[PDB]
């Protein structure tokens, strides 16, 4: 009945955007910057060129470097280390979702009482983190504007989720001139992850006016530039509409929660560490049809947004135009479109689907199912 | 080429969405809140709701309900000493523009050596304001939402703006049910106002994608319900999207700004003291007609946007219906289409067209014009 | 948010369906009864039709006639005069709308403590009445279905309701060869009269889908059979159709109840006793347009049920043809136009618009109006 | 040629409408109630709900729950011996159609001499029954509001019918937050028995305009919320739609009759005992195509009503589209297709059909069969 809509303060995209990391800083208060990333991105020009407008800025930068594909708690550990040895005022992260999940962690765990893992839930963190400028390189993931923080165990080996609103980024930047060099395959499966985030957002439980506002722009900009972007990388208005769309996908799946595409994804990721793009892929279309009958009124809409002809046609016509939109789409930008293929199991079925349902993302499922109509997705899809 | 996005961190919205703001001091840390409101509003049950909720989370009030229609400098020093003498920690205002513009300079003025005029500018602020959560109970001006701060200056009898970063507040909520006992025709000239913020912001020179995606949600919202909530105002669901409606398009035109409309607006409301809602009505469909020739194709989507059939139509024809559907919305809610009846005086359009051309607001029009063809425009809504 | 749906027990129409008063009267326990009708209708058959089939099934029979057109309370006080001096077990109503509400008085007087006036309101009623079989006449009224009993208070002269659960009929019957010898302006007055039940309980506040389910069938039968009726009496199938349809808008407005239509029309029948029906119908597409902003949806569903072709066109352009078909069926049936022409005055409105705004149909209109705007309305119609 | 149209004096729906049972039971003279309910029901809350507004009223309550899903005549006796030994007053039936049947049963044995067996058929009870209060928990049976008692002889294994207008309950309660609990499955089936009420009843023998009114909106409300109904049944709007739903196919099978689909549906309950509904449901299709030559222009009205394009057709292939969209339907909610799958066997089609042609409503179905091409029917759906 009523809804809260969470986004970080202040927002910079368009090209040339990285020209603010510096300047931003100065007006947060940051002296020394922790600037967060990969070993992949850290050996041409992304990381590179925040630590130019750091030192112009006359900002001192310590890096750490240690995040791990899929972070880890010891990343927040050693990297919390750097934090502290190197005396740092202020949390820099570059790169896809790792970096950003990694960054606020060390917020986290540099502002909060020892340990990290109990404070995984809901608004469960009482004092603000040290000020984060999150640059994004992704037009995927939208973490750099979300409200969530997912490290995974080294103990259990299973992810946690800390959820507050202390998490949100005090600045993101979403420069397209930093995601050029995305190869196409990563390029249509980060797209992806970010339809998935529009379409999920736009159909749950918890979907508003406001989160619709930004899903459906996210839906239709995806369904115009994403196959031009995966085409030919070094197009720019592409990259800038599909960095436009991943975060206004984020904008809407951070308020509006997402659905079982996400609770069967993670785990593919879990037991396969299939890449979390493609896994959202390959299955949307298949989870889609499923979660048809609950709102075809909003598939309708979901066609018409991706271009489709819905002149004449029943809403359930135009619902089933979606679906198809939907696979034409992955089938252009090269998404497997089979599990089997994935090297995914048959017998793997029930234990993912038991899981799915108890995933945090399958509350906001606009179809509540049980473990065999998700047994059945996946056979759907393998 | 490069943009910048700011809205609140926070954000309530929906029914009883006024339960949180006890809440939400606590967790920004006031102990003791100053409570910025209306002589009209401070009895009934909208500020008793905020006051009771602030009251059950044990955060102790001291109210201030000296602000005026147009929030003077006098407002803000005088409501400034009952936060220095009451010793508050946090910002509650509650109320349309006046509140939260006058709740600002509050903040500002608590904050920055001492005076109004000193700081007036763009970013010209330079430490945290104290937290403010600000309660709308208006669907027209969106201040909630806003990073300016617009006071009139009583030594020189002329208004002046703070653009910041700093002004925006830490929660804002947009609760329709404090909305429900606005009188039809004060309804009408908000939700004006809102279509006006959305339109104006959707044709800007600096709007853009992520923009877009609040501004037209919001014209599609409106064209949807205006029409019902001035017939009705206990319709909640009407009451509902309007509320979004002008949220929306504050999260639009608060970073794609806006056009002639509010330019030429703000000067009738500079004499006549013309209600700003109306203003902006009455003058929308002319200055749209006259903006159209800059973006022929956006006001086609506007026509699409407002619910009319556009199939067969050249791009200008649709365009033409866009203007045509914004006049019978006009119209039909109550607004008077004619300046001449308003007490408007045809001897002033020259020193009008003058003062809108200098206005913060004419720079960002999709138009470049000058002051004959403003002067022009007044001519056509007279 | 909670409805109730109120209708007599037992519902008995089609050709002949009088051929039943007889055994139902035996199936209540009544051994004689109280035949309650006009002067006009008591000799030809009609309520002779009526007293053959009593007679058949040994119940004999004591009739009262004294029933006026608007039906007075001592009406009542004559009526069960002759209840209790002929000693009458039940009560069976042949005619209009007024032997029913007459019919209704009498039941309540004979089991109610000695006083009628005193009973008006909501639910005042303590005591089961004499069972009362309602034989309709009238494509109209409707009063055969209705919780409603209203009677003019002859020491006063105003109406009074009383509106009770108690007041349905036992059985109600609706036999529409006792319609066919109605002249065409009765009969086009009563179906408009019907037509406007049917309108005013589609839009009312306090319509529901149940209650849709009937209006929207009854007008669709109006469209399609109306002009057929007053073009010719004799028409079975067409007077069928206005009896069915007649009948399907009591079942509505029984339960959604009425608005501004009804409330501005009793006022024409307060001033000038304008038969009740045209009343109605040259308000009704005045009003109508009135009303239209509140649900423009409807008004497009009143089109299509009406016959019109609604296709390429924006739901508004969709609800402006509803008000084109009633006024088009209006004139095609030789409803008079103007208020000036059936001895209307310009200085009433004033007055009638203020008594118009306290009648008790006058809070489920969707549209929320006032004095100056009802008697706009008034001078619309003018 | 002629009608009669039962339907309870006084019917509540809308969410929370159990609020009233208590208040209803005062004042229908009840002073003491029988709860005749399910084991089942019978803990959680939706009984505890009918409970606390009668003991809150006042009204003191025994409860029989031996209520089996197929009444039998020795439950009646059963529940009359309660009813007797605890000298209750009045019957509040809450439940499916069990608990209702088993009701009305209980008030017949209570002022019937004698007995069950035997006053099996039409008009034959003579004395009015203990006032009945029937609060509905699915959207299926309509029996709240219905004229028929159906109870098993356990002596002679076959079951009989009680037709009678003193059967009608002397208040319906449809309260669909009593039904969000059901299972998907269950909200599916009973769906789908509630659509097979509003199409026989719509193309039976005995159908009229004021029947249709009432199946129409049926056919249009079941097409635009049962898919959404089975897919989440904690939404809210579609169980309220449902609930009008179902009510309104009552109304009108409760007059115009039902036809084939249930002569058949009721042979399958007989020998397999297969679950009402999905007996219904599985023979839709078929029945309707058979039944389709005795009136395509209505078979072309359900395919309109269920939102298909009918535009361009053909009276014939517009009626086409009516059978296909119903398998749609039933398909997407996951109705099983084929007899084969609900273990029934080919060489007991000849007994079937028999039996089909023999039950009470075979005889309003608008098509006259014989014993092979019922049989032929059976084969179809196998
Ligand atoms: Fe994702
Ligand atoms: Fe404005
Ligand atoms: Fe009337
Ligand atoms: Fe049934």
């Amino acid at each position: 009945r009523m809804f809260d809509y969470l986004v970080p303060n202040v927002n910079f995209f368009g090209p040339n955007a990285i020209s603010v990391v510096g300047e931003r800083c100065q007006l947060l208060g940051g002296k020394k910057a922790l600037l967060v990333t990969d070993k992949g991105l850290r050996k041409d020009g992304a990381v590179d060129k925040t630590l130019h407008y750091l030192r112009e800025a006359g900002i001192e930068v310590a890096i750490f470097d240690g995040v791990e594909p899929n972070p880890k708690d010891t990343n927040v550990r050693d990297g919390l280390a750097v934090f502290r040895r190197e005396q740092c005022d202020i949390i820099v992260t570059v790169g896809g979702g790792s970096p950003h999940d990694c960054g606020k962690g060390i917020g986290i765990a540099a502002t909060h009482e020892g340990d990290l893992y109990q404070y995984a839930g809901i608004e469960t963190l009482t004092n603000p983190l040290p000020p984060i400028v999150a640059v994004n390189t992704t037009a995927g993931t939208a973490s750099e504007v979300t409200r969530h923080c997912v490290l995974t165990n080294t103990e259990t080996k299973v992810k946690f989720v800390i959820v507050s609103w202390r998490n949100l980024p005090s600045v993101s930047i979403n420069d397209p001139l930093l995601m050029i060099g995305k190869p196409a395959a990563l390029t249509a499966a980060t797209g992806m992850d970010a339809l998935t985030h529009a379409v999920e957002a736009y159909i749950s439980k918890d979907a508003n006016p406001v989160t619709d506002a930004a899903a459906m722009q996210a839906i239709r900009l995806i369904a115009r530039n994403l196959r031009q972007a995966v085409a030919l990388g070094s197009n720019l208005q592409a990259r800038e509409y599909m960095a436009y769309a991943s975060l206004l996908a984020g904008m809407a799946f951070n308020n509006a929660n997402l659905g079982y595409v996400h609770a069967m994804a993670h785990q593919l990721g879990g037991l396969y560490d299939m890449p979390h793009g493609v896994a959202n892929a390959v299955l949307l279309p298949h989870v889609a049809r499923y979660n048809l009958i609950a709102n075809p009124e909003k598939f309708a809409d979901i066609a018409e947004l991706m271009g489709e002809n819905i002149t004449g046609l029943s809403t359930l016509d135009a619902a089933e135009k979606a679906i198809a939109a939907i696979t034409r789409l992955s089938m252009d930008i090269g998404i497997p479109q089979h599990l089997r293929d994935l090297g995914v199991k048959e017998t793997d079925f029930p234990y993912m689907a038991e899981m799915a349902l108890k995933d945090g993302n399958a509350f906001s499922n606009p179809r509540k199912g049980n473990e065999q109509e998700i047994a059945a997705i996946f056979r759907q899809a393998f």
